[PDB]
């Protein structure tokens, strides 16, 4: 393996084997003594489009295996404003740093970046690391990723993330898909298709209460306010979809959401033991540190 | 008419009556003398994206009927940051001003604000105010809209104000449509199958070579080097579809072109009687002129 | 009057002056006809902190009276990052226009600013034009301002505006007033000392249903989402004070609310016949309108 | 005549006409009644380099005779980052506007654009319109340009508009110029050439003090922190070149300064009848009214 | 301890501890030798007020123990724009970092955060940091804390850091305090109350000259021109507190200063042995060395 | 060697000194392995000028000898717009670091903050570290310095590191320059008069067809659009100067170009064995490390 482009280009195994070596990633870091795993290596942060969350994530990744990283965020004045291409910028840093997390608006930058670059890009947005982010998360919380009941809720019409997950999950034995949210925002109609297709039981509800407590996991979707014009249109799918205390307490599915959350999820909400979505923020740690080290080896 | 936020919402009709009504204010215009048409009027100016280049037209085209202009222009910390919604704002300027000339990234933005607006509303981006600003300069220089040949060169794929404009001429007798571009950036298809249904002689050629003196208007598309990520696309593009003075010399046509221009056209071209891309975006003031009568008296 | 800094500068007396005026002004807007009243007169907007709502407001008054309007907005690299003082603008713009409406961080920049400038200068922050704006509402909506059943519901603690106009109400004969809200949040105490000492009586409530249907106005302040650190503390007040629509219905009252509204107030909340804050945000022009004139003429 | 962009293309004449022309305006302030003389002209302020100062200056001239305002201020992502030219921007702004007040780095720009535009340019920075504005001063306060003492204190060697107003005056009869300031900041040679050659008597002193009360007017150049990396330095000439009032009192002199000023001048000098600074400020209006016009009626 | 949120939550006990472990470290900066106490940490500077000087400091002391840094600087679109909570960036950067410096302007932001922290929050502004920063240099430049003649200079009124000084001061015996200032900048009347009912002997003077030979350290707050609308106040107060050579000259004071200093002190005094300002600067390297230290091994 | 603040400051010594140092890490670079040479160092980066670029080249080499980087980027409101001077900065940040890389934009400001920093001072910009670099590559690529025949091509004129390469090749053995550029871009006169003092053989020619295959080096200057107000002075420049393949292939010499390329070399170019551009961008880090390395040790 040498980049990180799209999860189609990762198969079952792949995934599994990056699942492990997060695992191990994990261990290591309860260990809390200085790891060297990556001790020369320098990680390069190329983003044309600013993203506090992501860059933290990774450098702190790089840093927990005792790399170093470089910087570089605009799309503004420092390149593209001025002149210097895409291309160009890949070949300098792919010449100062050992491995390049790229984060780029143009559909097709992160596979031709890779093209012209001669050291592994990672491509945080199709975001793969995200991805498996999630499902070290199912794995870790609910011990097997295979033969489990998911619900996701929220925009499953324009959510990123979520399609991803749709589809990394048919990849798995028996897995269970329930698609709660609006008839504005159903599943996209090719990707319900490519679940039939796959032979996987799923079901499309309209409401929170059609579900029952038999549900391993519920996935909450990112709900943006600047995606809805209508403010009526807002109040309406927050109002009818908002995750409260009444509604988790007793129940046995842990609830996962992708940060940052705004309306999504209530805050009484963080106290209870199904709330895992800030365990799940820290498992990109030992993820993201298995796929740097993962990365960087295989070259 | 009410509102100017789709040029599917005008026929063939009000097309003329404006082009009539916008030849009259630059008549108007020569005279040199203050004019008072909308002298106790209040144009609006609500951005959501900056944009100086449109800005400026409507509210030269506002001050030259002797009306004033507020201006707002932010999706920041303005409201957006914050959580005033365009509904609200729409409904406070509303209140503030006599018409409101809106720019929002949101589809339907434009749609849902006239719902809400006690105002006239002018959507600037579909841009209506530039297609007829487009038809008023062949018109004006040509002599007449029906029956003409006119070709569109560049990129006519990502070409925002194009489809507007093959739509517009769709509705006239007699045009023949010219569609030169490389294969990557063709018409859309659903364009071309409304072209065959409206039953309209057109052809896709390759090179700007297979064209020769029939042709009555060469419109030239904006080339965006950001539209291609991969360098070598759009130096190709740029340098298979440049106009060149060579070119234009001796030939029949009048050169069009939406500014900016940075490419698409070689400043040696600028002298050539031919040239009328700066003759056009005068002929915005006209109209924009007439558009903002004609909405305000209407009401 | 030669300022308007304080409304502890202006007595019962003033204030029904400027309210009569506002009166005036609003007849002459429906008009519909041009005003000239300001005909040859300059306004300078002198924000050292942004604000488009409040620019946007006394620029339509002015425009609105036959005026024009001269902007200058910043603390930044304008004038205070070089070097250049309040006082030397002041002093500087003094000389340019013929009103000064004044935004400055500083306590008394205001009151000092005055006393260097050579025009009059309107404090757009203690905001006087705004406790104008409310009592012109009340008055025009209500009918009368003394004796009157107005309730506070929201942040009294750190509301702004809030504290101004239970003073301003104050001159008045026979107001009640209600303060509805949270413990942490009830009115200042020497809010309430002065409230005793002028022999007015009140109540202090911590819930929206101790208030009977025998109230006339419901004032709700803005609850910013800011002011809350913790997000707990926020969704707490909201949720206990947010106007819902099955609260408002069939009620006597006329809901009051200075703009920007984020989550005090449900959307369908917007078409109840008591539902004023909109047609209060219009008000904001005559009384604006009068307000200029006032202070020009009056010098 | 036509354009006005550097004060090498005035001749003593032009400069005694815009004068004269610049004292009618002022009487014409005075009347405090509304002018129209420019009533529907539209003067466009095309800043390249953010400069309220100037800004409002013209904005506030043009407003005064009764003409309107389209303003575009950016070399940022407006044209230049994109890629649109000053030549093509001067050409639309050339088609909106009456005329255009041009402020951009490049050395030739204004020459270059006067070529293109097909409307009078003014060159806003060589400082044309400053260098009227301090001899109308001078002429105004103190009733004649020719045979007056004339002092400069201050940096003599990167004062800009210092160079432009030796010029200008060197073009009178009598003028004795004092060069008072540090030996690091003497006036620069050439222009010490160009004063001997055209016969002017000047002296070049280090003190304050070595001046006498035979001065008609003393013109303070601007110290600014930033062109002193040294703070020693930038302490040094502070300290013995500031105006205090001791040694303003009882002198025969004005005070001139181009604003702002930081530590050139003491506060307390500004209350003494022989501080001009704020009313040669004034003054700008006037002149830059002369100009508007006279550039205007010319065309 | 497991939080330095303030001041009053460290004894005479704690500050003597650090202190100590603060010499340590100076010496151990002195080997000059690569020390890795903290080699495999991560500290986490999470600042919604940009402040570089700050940033710089601790970012600088946790390198030099060996330790690794993460930035994130932004109240802006980062979070709070958006819609992220003070706590769920606590939460999450809690989980990538091994200990988070803090930098809000909400009162209890600090106080709040280390609630849902799970690693040792340390509060950059009460600046506890300085405090200390300030008693090491005391001690370390006179010897002792105990039984000194210090006085304070400036702006005791706003002054931030000085209270929290006084305040700390007040812990040792037999501190003689002497404040200097003018009536308007007096120290805060109920921190004078607290210093009688501690029973230290303090007096407050006007002028520097009534300081006597006597005292050991002279401290300098900042004097900052943005605190001053009135420029005739801040020329006021600096022309009569700044401190100048030939004051300082065969003094036995040491004289101090948090920095940056403008004109609160004469450059000519940098020379000076009493001068020690900028090896404060340095001592704040030491002391935040142990302050990391401490609180990463308290956990 | 203590500075390293100007080429003028080194001898045909140092150069071959550092530039065999250079040769050294070059080697240690591709070791692949953790190098520590600098393991317990801090560089500081202190731009009042952002650069990007520049940072990260300096930041990369340090990390890579195994030290570390605090950085300081701002002339804003981090010291100049408050009033920290250069000086105290130098004292403050020379305390905290162990090296300085400086990039300001006043002329003599390297110079003075080396006098006040008692740590290395390395001038980003006369840029030393360029010129080194560009040294580096061509003995690097051709083999020697000495006896070479290289060719400027573009803008002489402005061209900023070029005249500090013509002027270190000076100081070599038989060195023939041919200098190729408009003639509005000749190379400034007072740089051809001490070639001919040093007795250098030179040619300027006009056409890049003037140019022999004998020549060892092709170095092409920036073009930058911004420096030329007329945009058919630009093309004319790029069309006639822009490095295509069809002129580069079978050619003896190496390309050599300052990054960034905008219009200076068809991206067609890159893939010829003679484009070095980006081999010489790699370059830059051996011989920044060789530079870092050579101050820290020599002090």
């Amino acid at each position: 393996m040498k980049h990180l482009i799209s999860m189609k280009d990762i198969g079952k195994e792949e995934i599994l084997e990056i699942l492990d070596e997060a695992r191990k990633m994990e261990e290591l870091l309860n260990t809390k003594r200085p790891l060297k795993l990556l001790e020369g290596k320098i990680l390069a942060t190329v983003f044309y489009e600013p993203s506090t969350r992501t860059r933290l994530s990774f450098e702190t990744a790089m840093k927990r295996l005792g790399g170093e990283v470089i910087t570089m965020t605009d799309l503004k004045s420092s390149s593209v404003a001025k002149g210097e291409s895409l291309i160009d910028t890949i070949r300098v840093i792919s010449g100062y740093a050992d491995i390049i997390v790229l984060r780029h608006p143009s559909e097709g930058a992160a596979r031709l970046a890779s093209e012209y670059s001669q050291v592994p890009i990672i491509n945080a947005g199709q975001h793969p690391t995200q991805t498996l982010l999630d499902l070290y998360t199912i794995m870790r919380e609910i011990g097997r990723i295979d033969g489990i009941k998911i619900a996701f809720v929220g925009d499953l019409k324009y959510g990123r993330t979520v399609h991803s997950l749709v589809y990394a999950l048919s990849l798995f034995e028996n897995v269970e898909m329930y698609f709660v949210s609006p008839k504005e925002l159903r599943l996209p109609k090719d990707i319900i298709e490519d679940l039939k297709a796959k032979n996987i039981k799923f079901y499309e509800k309209e409401s929170l209460d059609d579900l029952d407590d038999d549900i391993d996991v519920l996935y909450v979707t990112r709900i943006q306010k600047e995606r809805f014009p209508d403010p009526n249109e807002y109040e309406k799918v927050k109002g009818s979809y908002k995750i409260k205390r009444e509604y988790v307490e007793g129940k046995k599915f842990i609830i996962m959401h992708p940060l940052p959350r705004v309306d999504e999820i209530d805050y009484d909400v963080d106290d209870l033991p199904q709330a895992k979505y800030f365990k799940q923020s820290f498992y990109g740690i030992p993820v993201r540190m298995a796929i740097l080290k993962k990365l960087i080896e295989d070259n």
